[PDB]
């Protein structure tokens, strides 16, 4: 079966226990809650429904909370009517939130709009529909030249390519949503619009103050500043979400593919999970089959080395959610099938790399790893083993979180008290899992006489 | 500058000499004539305009004739009105060309429709818009069950996934178009819907009977039968066009990416040019910028190893042809920039592989190759050299055809009569080309005391 | 310190406890008792003296009993006077032991002399001093033509190059000497003139009949038949002694070097100990320093990969025994210093090869191995690790025997009852041994949940 | 056939044309004239006889003149009688040449004996037979303590281990012998006791002053100072002779093997010929077969990579000269047979390394090299090609000198005027040589459009 993991955004058409059970059957591994919409009762019910399905079926899934994040948006227009902007005309943005807009001026929600912009910068409105060039800044106004014809509606997103925007790391709504995440015991938080290390630290401190210190932070990289600061963002985060659609509006289009490839590569080296998201199978919101191009896009992200792929509207509100998951899983299995190990100085990396190499040389279908916080399992996954990884842990949070790592099957166990006990138990559970059978070789990895989080032992057993 | 070559379909908005000159400036290397449309005067004028621009500017380009090919199409409907087909209804195709269609039956243009199909086969209509399952075949009728709702218009294409269709290799119109190609001295013919070796042989014999034995045949692989017979098709052809859009309708969608990757890989090994085509930058027919996904699709085809990428409607009839070529070239240069050589038993391969390796070890910016029919230049290109390839030939047809090979700069010369003369002339032309300068190392490859088409000499010179 | 081990033949000048202690100080690892001479009281006293020194100093050494073996020798001559044989003359050997020899005929000790020889065979007398060609065999006579001038003395050795000699595997005296060796608890038996597998088996069955089932048999390869049957001899033996001087008389002289190299390499591959012996430092029987040629010969044997080197007359009866051992150790250390690991499918070899590689990648000075019969320690030594091997065993005989393996330090312990206990103890003993210090990395190898003799675990610890 | 070349010292028993022809038949490649003995008429006659044999048989050989060199020797003793010196006694050397020696004092031939020695230095007499330690130096006396018992004869050699001796590079007799060598057109001069760069330069300037600028200088490395200065000596020389016997007296005995190995490896890297000499087959001066130890020593020198091996007394004055040469050739062929190429930034090394690799990948039995001074042929030999090297040259001296390089067959030709002419001629000569046959692949190496001594072309041809 596939190794790549599937994140599904859950919404009205997929929130019932019946639908969720069918989603898991088709290959869903992680439920994404998009807090751009819905209230707390709605999201809490979805969590309840999934956990009901999990306990009834004994299947394991993880829950990811995806924040709305801070934004720059235009505001209202006279009579609520769209206005037609003409290439070459003058157009003005104002930070005065009380102003109602027309064909010459509109208000924006961000007070720092005048401060952060410079003459010559580009202002993009409505997912890049309309481009403008700043010609002057005076008082609370940014005067611009419209670069292309377009119709401006109300409440449209604004992008400032290449600008360092002094928006807070968290909207006030985001802060309450994170408390809800701690209350609900979510496994991951995907933090929107991460631009710098200090953004991640604030989210870390906020989660810690509400008992969520074990919740993993997935930073969403969406603009050039986040790209420039990627190394420090990754270091402070537990993982990364590559938001291709936002990057497509924020950086030169020919760069987006290499931003994805390099971010995936760096996450792999850092033993941190990476999700490829947005613009995956969007056409399946309306159609029962994806496009050739969409299928290729998904497969190339897997070949790039992503841990997981994500469905958005096509699983949350679209008309063919089950078809989308199913064809996603089919693409995953077809692509995982043809990938090879990557066997390219620390004790943990020496032992994990050697264990994968030993497994391949002995045709081992399974690597068994003892792990407390999941690091051990991710250190083996780094080398793209042909073998499946059976991760044994006493930590429920770790067991849920490892559901997102490529090719990892987590298993919650009663604590193992010695290295020999780990070999005895792992052999039994290897057989019980159906992932290996009598006579198969399995490689077992653990830490002996060391603090948690260090791997220093590799062991080969016949079942 | 980029190494990947760009094929541009030329049409009304790009056929003037002024536009063509701007197309070349932006990165166009090969003009495609799509004989699905236009008459002979129209295509002949485009050839004349390009050759005018070539002689005036001294720039080199190639001309590719892309055949319409044989087809299966539905026919007319009552009153010319679309009809609404309902999932589950019975629907019948008839080979009786005299029948006017309605919501229950329509005629098809192919007499063998009844012969080639079987109960259980899938019939796709209008680029897969409507799917049907054959339930019975009687006389001149194929009775089907409609699988999904759809509106059937007139004269729509029909696809039969996984069926071996006994259509001729060439439509009658194709045969006359090939004579026109010989009359005009085109450099390539892209042959539509190639399914088996004998299809290529017929085209070869037809071209030979009209003085076109030196025209290279690019076989378009569009369905499962062509995939199954790919090895023999490639062997008989001079190159391959990967028609992704057609494959998307003809084979399981998760397979299309690997059909592309494997066909490119095999062409590379066979020293035969490969073009990746269709569904590249289609959105630019209407928009001045492509989508993030389109840009990624193009770049991944380059990383796969394609020689060339192709523009269709976006350069022929679209509103932003120059923008499309320019961003295509930008993607090409950005992607070529980060690719590495591939240095993985015949004398020619031993010498060409060694020459590339020597060039890389000595930081040679240029490999100079003496070639008669172009094979030598393509044998060096096989290893993806960092260095540019300067191909010297007395053969005008070869000089034009090498314009399509990745990273090859062709140069027509007066015949060289000895190996030492080749070193003297190549050094001078190396400097004149501006591709290398005084003090640079260049590696020079040629055949000494051997029949044309064998490479057995490698030589290193300082300019 | 050196890794190559030194076998010293002990005699009158080196048998006292005082001399033995200084021999160990200078680098002696194994005492060889040459049972060609000395009676049981003398050899028993030497064994007692070594064990006294071992108990007093806490040093570990092994005891090797070297059998005389079967021989063919000429007999006596008239008046005990030498005779001069002439090239081309007729000379006859007779199996009649009652015959007194002269310049025309002499007796030999072996009844099968007539049976095993053929017309055309070469008969060599006195370490090849005199060659003869069989011209006829009649009754108890072998008639020969003398091939070269020489002086024949009494009681000279006879060699039959390329002939299969049907001598018994054991002389009658050898059988009693082996029983004495079992009584005394020797660690190795070196069996002279091993020609075939059955010779090794016969010695094994004799030892088993007198409680010597754990004594390792080192087969001495001395002639062409042993070379021809080497693979089966090695398989049946525990180790090999390369007797270069004897081979130099039995096979073409240009082949001896490659016979030594081939045999050493095969022993390494089989994880079986090999000794290089004879014509090592013979000149030091009379001189206090060896020859340039001798020193080079020894060093090249070490570079070939021998486990051990052996002193014969120069440590047993010569005038400079301590100088011989000391310069030998100097050669060993000087040559071992510049040798590298050899890292090249069984579980044991996969784990042991990986453990050596891990040790080298982490600059581990020490590999700790748990072993019962020594196989595990010898499996690590196979890869010529930079690190010293500390072999922990509960088996006293194994501890002695491992003294002969290159780069192994054995240590007798109280049995370890678990894998974690093995790591705790090995770390302590690593520090106690002085072979590693606080902060050093050590790699520990053992078998977990497997029968003795299987290695399936590798573990990395910081001291 | 062997690739390693054989230098034979010619003397009374091997000087006739008849013997020389049989010496060449048996494997001799180079004649060494040891000018320690013989007068000019004798050496001139030997040169004449070899050239007669060469012209009659068409075989190619080289002539090497080996200088006596400077020495320190003791002088005469009272009554010409040996004296016995006692360990611990006082013994004095005096530079007063008029003094007649006895058991307490003897004269030496070198005035600088007092200057170059220091209190604590070791004085060795008679190939290290007797060691003495300087205790004081006063006037023309070196007072020593005898370190070991020994018998002092007259006119014995003196060695000063680790001392820089200020002897002139050339004895007065050496200067005349070198002029004679220039007059006679010898191909090599072997310069004895080279200690430093300036010694090589002095010999060079003498040869240049008498028309010997093309004679190659082989520096004999014989003591520690030469070892210390080896890199600069090699740089200044054309080749090296490793004098193992002399080094065995001057440096620690365990170091001699690695001094030989290091020096051979460095010569290979520098593309300069190396000879292994002294203590090769000395026992064959009296015996018709060598010792096991001698044969092994020679073979290990070949495996180390020496170009040539040298016979001294055993071919010049011994009783079995032809047997010595023959068994030497047998050892050479037996050892060369099992050696492999060594394929490891200049243009010459890139092209030559690639040519060897191409030859091996294509099973080419022959590499043809165009060379003026021999550098090109020696640059190919550096990689130990399986193929034989056919070196085409117009230079008679180069043709002779290349006889000493491993695996090179030189061939004198009429000048080639182009690269294509070189391929035509080399193919013909490849076939004429019997080293390759119809259908074989040959690789041809030369310089095109470059000054002599640059190699920049590699070419592959089928015969």
């Amino acid at each position: 079966m596939k190794k790549t993991k599937i994140v599904c955004t859950i919404g009205p058409k997929t929130e019932s226990e019946e639908m969720l059970a069918k989603m898991l059957d088709a290959g869903m591994n992680v439920m994404r809650l998009n807090f751009s919409h819905g209230d707390y009762a709605e999201h809490g019910q979805r969590i309840q429904n999934l956990r009901n399905v999990m306990s009834k079926t004994g299947k394991t899934a993880a829950i990811l909370l995806d924040t709305k994040g801070p934004e720059i948006r235009t505001m209202k227009l006279e009579g609520g009517n769209d206005v037609s902007l003409k290439a070459g005309q003058t157009f003005t943005f104002t930070t005065d939130k009380s102003v109602i807009g027309n064909s010459e001026m509109v208000a924006v929600t961000y007070e720092g709009f005048t401060t952060d912009l410079s003459v010559g910068n580009t202002v993009l409105v409505d997912d890049g529909l309309i481009g403008m060039e700043v010609t002057a800044i005076e008082g609370n106004k940014v005067i611009c030249k419209v670069l292309n014809n377009g119709d401006l509606g109300e409440n449209k997103g604004v992008n400032l390519p290449g600008v360092s925007i002094a928006l807070p790391a968290l909207a006030e709504k985001d802060k309450q949503d994170l408390i809800f995440g701690c209350e609900q015991g979510v496994d991951f938080v995907a933090a929107s619009f991460i631009r710098k290390r200090s953004d991640v630290i604030e989210i870390r401190e906020h989660l810690k103050a509400h008992g969520g210190e074990n919740i993993h932070i997935i930073s969403k990289i969406e603009n050039q500043e986040g790209l420039n600061n990627f190394d420090e963002i990754l270091e402070a985060s537990d993982g990364i979400m590559v938001a291709r659609g936002d990057l497509g509006v924020e950086i030169p289009v020919e760069e987006v593919i290499f931003a994805q490839k390099m971010m995936i590569e760096k996450c792999i080296r850092a033993r941190k999970v990476v999700i490829t998201a947005t613009q995956m199978l969007d056409s399946m919101i309306k159609n029962p089959r994806p496009t050739r191009a969409e299928a290729g896009d998904v497969a190339n992200a897997i070949l790039d080395g992503t841990d997981a792929v994500m469905l958005s509207g096509e699983s949350a509100k679209g008309k063919y959610p089950l078809e989308a998951v199913s064809i996603m899983a089919t693409i995953c299995e077809r692509t995982d099938r043809v990938m090879n190990s990557r066997l390219e100085l620390r004790i943990t990396e020496a032992v994990c790399r050697g264990a994968v190499e030993t497994a391949e040389k002995l045709d081992a279908p399974l690597i068994v790893v003892a792990t407390q916080g999941g690091k051990s399992a991710r250190a083996v996954r780094k080398y793209f083993p042909d073998a499946t990884i059976l991760a044994l842990t006493t930590n429920e949070k770790t067991a849920h979180q490892l559901v997102l790592s490529k090719g990892v099957v987590p298993q919650l166990v009663k604590e193992i008290t010695s290295t020999d006990d780990f070999y005895r138990l792992g052999k039994e559970l290897a057989l019980q899992s159906g992932l290996a059978h009598k006579g198969d070789v399995v490689v077992m990895v653990s830490g002996a006489l060391v603090p948690s989080g260090t791997i220093n032992t590799a062991s080969v057993h016949v079942l």
